[PDB]
């Protein structure tokens, strides 16, 4: 039994993508006896790990030989950061496209360009990528053309005032 | 509480496997209720009025059933096991040479059996059996079943040797 964060590639806009403990994007990696599963995807920026809570649980990632222990959570929003605060403070137009950079379990990660759906919640109006990925994909970020995370893949993405 | 239960189908060995709210017992997914929709986190067993998951799986957190919360009663954090509403009820073990069965229930896919020899996997404390096959984030408690139904234990706890 060991959860543990494994580096997939960079967080950056791609000009020409496909149309529908360094910072980068990490899947989150789960080993049980014989087993080995994907259980999600997340975020290190400024030495923090942001993924969502259900994910991890609260529990602490191995990286490399390190060990990070959880720094802030809330179940409710399905947040978590890792070593330190929430650093993610980009918001969405709500008319920009955005990029996907998308992480599914076995397969490399890929950025793709789409427009979030407005979706009606309980608190307001609240961004959304209508994309439909795997099992273990969910806490690949999402890219303004700036290349700032502006939420977490199935956290939706929350438009700006 | 944003963790439910949910019956995935009833608790059988199957002739026809592949091979390699109700508070009634059977297999459920255990779902998180987020803002965009429902996240299976994991599956249990219901026996004897007493659902049965792992400890990652819930956290020892408070379950929503049919129309009631299930609070924890039993668990221990080492064996990765919890019991709500009651204590441990699984008490079949594997025999150690005996093909078992499977009933994975995978996030979004119906219930399915497979049919499978464990591997024996070596632990500090000893020998145990471990089912080598591969299903995505949420398939964690799945029902692992003798010929006879009984579960012998639940998919990435591993399989107790008699």
């Amino acid at each position: 039994v060991d959860m543990y964060i494994e580096r997939a590639g960079d967080i950056t806009w791609e000009k020409d993508a496909e149309v529908t403990t360094t910072d980068g994007v990490y899947r989150v990696m789960t080993r049980r006896l014989l087993g080995s599963t994907q259980v999600g995807v997340g975020v290190m920026q400024e030495g923090v790990f942001h993924t969502m809570w259900h994910v991890t649980k609260g529990s602490a990632l191995r990286s490399g030989e390190g060990r990070l222990d959880p720094y802030w959570g809330d179940v409710k929003q399905d947040l978590v950061s890792y070593s330190g605060p929430w650093k993610l403070d980009a918001c969405w137009d709500g008319h920009s496209e955005v990029q996907l950079l998308a992480v599914p379990p076995g397969e490399r990660a890929r950025n793709i360009q789409t427009l979030p759906g407005i979706f009606k919640t309980k608190d307001g109006d609240i961004g959304a990528v209508a994309l439909d990925y795997p099992a273990g994909t969910s806490g690949s970020p999402i890219l303004d053309k700036s290349g700032r995370v502006i939420g977490l893949y199935g956290n939706g993405v929350v438009i700006c005032n």
